DNA sequence: AGGCTTGGTCTGTTTGCAGCCATCGACT
DNA sequence: AGTCGATGTTCT
RNA sequence: GGUGCUGGCCGCUCUCGCUAGAGGGAGGUCAGAGCACGCUGCAAACAGACCAAGCC
């Protein structure tokens, strides 16, 4: 079967070093360091020079100046050298040649494997297959197919090679040797192939990381000045004229500031609102051409101004990369540096043959590690144990499973504390089938039919919905060609469900009073300004905030110190529950979550008590205390969300998730999840722990997955006071279920639909739809080039003719099979919204039921 | 008391570049 | 047999 | 048995202060383990947090 390896690495703290290495490391982080800032100029990279006063703005012409002013003669070769260096990969086979002083060349090109296969079948190979092999080969075109053909007919295969190798050689490999002598280039060590071979690719490994950014950072400047001057309307002609006369008067302009300006200026309103400076400038004649603008044609003139102002804050070219910080030095078995390795008294040892031996410590991640050398790879076998602090604890150390893997190179780094670490970039022999199916089959709209036939009969899926509430609600399922069932999967068949959907981490107990503890910090932020706003006016304080302050046993009624006792009593609460949760190791994520935010508002509060005394206009330059906690903690919770999500998804082959970082609706900027814990870092941290077990992961859209009904597709209402419940109107009977459960089904639904079944899209006139939108209109109604008609009851119809009466350039919603419009999707929400308000009784419907024959959401048949 | 816009200073958050080497030929 | 230098590819 | 994460106590220092106290910060010190673990360099865009004004 086909396998695919997965790159991972975990630390190893080095204790002692032996030999001349210490100088050796310091030389590479000085040889790298030394020449990287010189090679910067050779490709003429336009660079800002970092400075406290600003950033100087050097241009390519101001940098191409010193290219020939630094190399008068190597220029005509260096440009050929940089390309054969920027291509990289390995066909640049020996770029190290310039550093190595004894660099020898051979007069023959090497006998490559693909260079052998081409000669023995030179007699019969067709020219419409001979020329498609060589055209794409760097060494083969240099001889035209004429003299290629003659040797195949006359000569037996083995004789031909003896006379073509000095002809098809890649003459770029000499470019390195010339530059050293013509430039007087000396490194620190020069007969040492290791020192050279590593350093060449190492500096290159840091440089190519800058070239592709360079042409990509630029190609944005070419796409940004295209999409600012493509939407210049007579509405842009006066929208930016609004901010010019706003900054002179010392003001600015926002987004939701926009809609209450014309509604108060279209009826004589003599009592201003928060935007009177706009309303008084929305009564002048030069901005009276703005009050009369349309509905949607102004959202497409707000983004350009919100896009143009990003063109002006952006620098014209990248900064200069700072190279002083130590880089992760890699050393590999074959070709690069040479190393051997052992486990000495369960303590790791590393040996480098020319330059002496490192020393190493016993590690917990590799708990029962073993090593056996094979000629190309190291084979490791180990498991994960726990970390053993207590000696007479009844507590067994958690045993991980054994891991069979391969390892071929090692990494080294100094940390700012002066410690040398050692890394192990290891590869995992795992089945590629799950990944192979993941990208090609579920991600995309239509896979080729030779790919669809790459499926076994039955396989397992999963999904969940994650919001800040009770985070994980999974559902496992079974999909089958043979087996019939209630969920429709595109191109694979029907499926029937094993477990789920259930919530797995319900919000723990201590949360209820920790939010109640957050409110205690909520009032301290608004109250500290009351001590600071009456210091400027001369007034006293409000009793309602004062009455709250007295709730503490405070030995002084002074307003100042009672503030401090509500906070010391608050810090103790955080200090205490810190301890009693540290006992556990944080086994309830849902608990630590509302605690994490509680740890946030406390640190967010101490920055206003240090700045209480400050008279108006003098600040405190709060410095980095390199709080190591808040950074390396909120990571731990994410790498702990894996364990609860992996445990329930081990037996699955594929997983699905809600990608909350995509084109979402408007309420997702203030949302805490983009603020509290990264979606993609969490989804990727799941992927990294899912890839580890050879289980594919494929995201799907985030557009209204919580909203739709899994059974009937009809709309629902996420209760605006209780986000955990959601309501539905079907069959003249009201129903209710759990929202963050509902989302798990709609993600499982949309997953088996390849995200094809849409939620909302924008019309045009038969500006094209994406390839994932097409397969819906073609499969159901008949084609892609279709206009849409408003019809009886205010529905929408798909017409196979293309008339001009119809609505074009608008927006829709999809429910149960019917294409409905926007003024109806409000009405449809309005249908449930009113029934709940009138205090009617609904019927809860679990989705674990068997009475359901088929789920009709995101399926078309 | 609260509700935005502007800017500065400081960390913190979310991304796409580079990478995780095999094989012959000369020589022991 | 074995070491270490120097050399080899191409689709999205 | 490598990196994380935690509270008391001690002083030390720092900041304010209706005088009551609080809050930091790198280390010296008393307590707790059913806690997961892709390491790393260059780069770029937002948002988050506090002091200032004008404005309704
Ligand atoms: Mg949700």
């Amino acid at each position: 079967m086909k396998v695919h390896e997965i790159p991972r690495s975990q630390l190893l703290k080095i204790k002692q070093y032996e030999g001349s290495f210490v100088e050796w490391y310091r030389d590479l982080q000085e040889d790298r360091k030394k020449f990287a800032s010189l090679l910067f100029r050779w490709a003429a990279f336009g660079y800002a020079a970092r400075e406290d006063d600003g950033a100087t703005y050097i241009s390519p012409s101001q940098a191409l100046l010193e290219r020939r002013l630094l190399l008068g003669d190597a220029e005509d070769v260096a440009i050929k050298f940089l390309d054969v260096l920027f291509k990289g990969g390995a066909p640049s086979s020996s770029c190290y040649s310039l550093f190595y002083e004894d660099f020898a060349l051979r007069d023959k090109a090497k006998y490559s494997g693909a260079k052998r296969e081409f000669i023995e079948g030179l007699a019969t190979m067709p020219l419409d297959k001979i020329i498609e092999r060589i055209r794409q080969d760097e060494q083969l075109s240099k001889i035209p197919a004429e003299e290629w053909l003659i040797l195949g007919a006359e000569y037996s295969p083995e004789e031909i090679w003896e006379q073509v190798a000095p002809r098809i050689v890649n003459v770029d490999r000499s470019l390195g040797k010339q530059l050293r002598e013509r430039l007087g280039i000396k490194c620190r060590r020069p007969h040492d192939a290791g020192y050279c071979k590593i350093l060449m690719e190492v500096v290159a490994r840091q440089l190519r990381s800058h070239n592709e950014t360079y042409h990509e950072y630029l190609n944005q400047t070419h796409e940004m000045k295209t999409k600012v001057a493509n939407n210049l309307t007579n509405e842009f002609d006066l929208v930016c004229e609004f901010a010019e006369v706003l900054e002179e008067k010392n003001y600015g302009l926002g987004w939701y500031v926009l809609w209450q300006g014309v509604k108060q200026a279209l009826k004589e309103q003599k009592k201003p609102t928060k935007i009177q400076i706009a309303v008084d400038q929305l009564r002048q004649p030069k901005f009276a051409g703005l009050l009369t603008a349309k509905w949607r044609a102004l959202k497409g003139a707000y983004d350009t101004w919100k896009l143009k102002k990003r063109l002006e804050k952006r620098k014209a070219f990248p900064y200069m990369p700072n190279w002083d910080n130590d880089y992760q030095i890699p050393v590999g078995l074959t070709g690069l540096g040479v190393f051997t390795l052992e486990v000495k008294r369960t303590e790791v040892v590393v040996d480098l043959k020319e330059h002496g031996k490192l020393f190493c410590s016993h590690s917990h991640y590799f708990g029962d590690l073993t090593a056996e050398k094979h000629p190309s790879r190291y084979h490791l076998k180990f498991r994960h144990k726990l970390k053993l602090r207590k000696r007479d604890s009844r507590v067994e150390p958690t045993i991980g499973p054994w891991i069979e893997a391969a390892l071929r190179e090692i990494t080294i780094q100094k940390k700012p504390n002066g410690v040398f670490y050692l890394g192990l970039p290891y590869a995992l022999s795992h089945g590629i089938d799950n990944f192979q199916i993941a990208k090609r089959f579920f991600s995309a709209a239509k896979p080729d039919k030779e790919v669809i036939n790459g499926l076994p009969s039955e396989m397992v899926v999963g999904a969940a919905d994650l919001n800040l509430s009770n985070i994980v609600a999974p559902v496992k399922a079974r999909i089958g060609k043979g087996l019939e069932g209630p969920l429709h999967a595109l191109d694979y068949g029907y499926g029937e469900l094993i477990d789920g959907p259930k919530i797995l981490t319900p919000d723990g107990p201590r949360c209820g009073e920790l939010i109640s503890l957050k409110r205690d910090i909520v009032e301290i932020k608004s109250a500290i300004k009351e001590f600071k706003a009456c210091q400027r006016e001369g007034l006293t304080m409000s009793e309602e905030t004062t009455t709250w302050l007295s709730e503490v046993e405070s030995p002084s009624d002074s307003p100042r110190c009672m503030i401090q006792s509500r906070i010391a009593d608050t810090s103790r609460r955080l200090n205490s529950f810190k301890y009693q949760m540290n006992k556990e190791g944080y086994q309830d994520l849902a608990e630590a979550l509302r605690l994490l935010d509680a740890m946030d508002s406390y640190n967010s509060l101490l920055e206003s008590y240090q700045r209480m005394h400050l008279s108006p206009g003098e600040q405190s330059p709060k410095e980095a205390k390199f709080d190591t906690k808040r950074a390396s903690f909120r990571d731990l919770l994410r790498r702990r969300v894996a364990h609860t999500i992996v445990e329930y998804f081990d037996d699955c082959d594929i997983v699905f998730f809600e990608d909350l970082d995509g084109p979402s609706d408007s309420d997702s900027r203030n949302n805490a999840l983009v603020k509290l814990l990264s979606p993609r870092t969490l989804l990727l941290y799941i992927r990294q722990a899912l890839e580890k077990r050879g289980i594919g992961m494929v995201e799907v859209a985030k557009d209204g997955t919580s909203q739709n009904n899994p059974i009937s597709g009809h709309v629902g209402w996420r209760n605006k006071q209780n986000k955990s419940e959601i309501y539905f109107y079907e069959d003249k009977e009201l129903l209710v279920m759990d929202a963050d459960e509902v989302g798990a089904m709609n993600i499982l639904c949309r997953g088996l639909n390849h995200s094809v079944c849409p939620y909302s899209f924008v019309t045009k006139a038969p500006g094209d739809y994406g390839k994932r939108v097409k397969r819906f209109l073609k499969d159901r109604y008949g084609s892609s080039n279709v206009r849409f008609l408003v019809a009886s009851m205010g529905f929408v119809t798909v017409t196979t003719k293309r008339p001009k009466d119809a609505l074009v350039g608008k927006r829709l919603y999809y429910h149960g099979g019917e294409l409905v419009t926007h003024d109806l999707h409000n009405r449809m929400k309005d249908e449930i919204k009113y029934l709940v308000e009138k205090e009617v009784l609904a019927r809860r419907v679990s989705l674990s039921d068997s009475t359901i024959k088929s789920y009709k959401s995101f399926a078309h048949v």
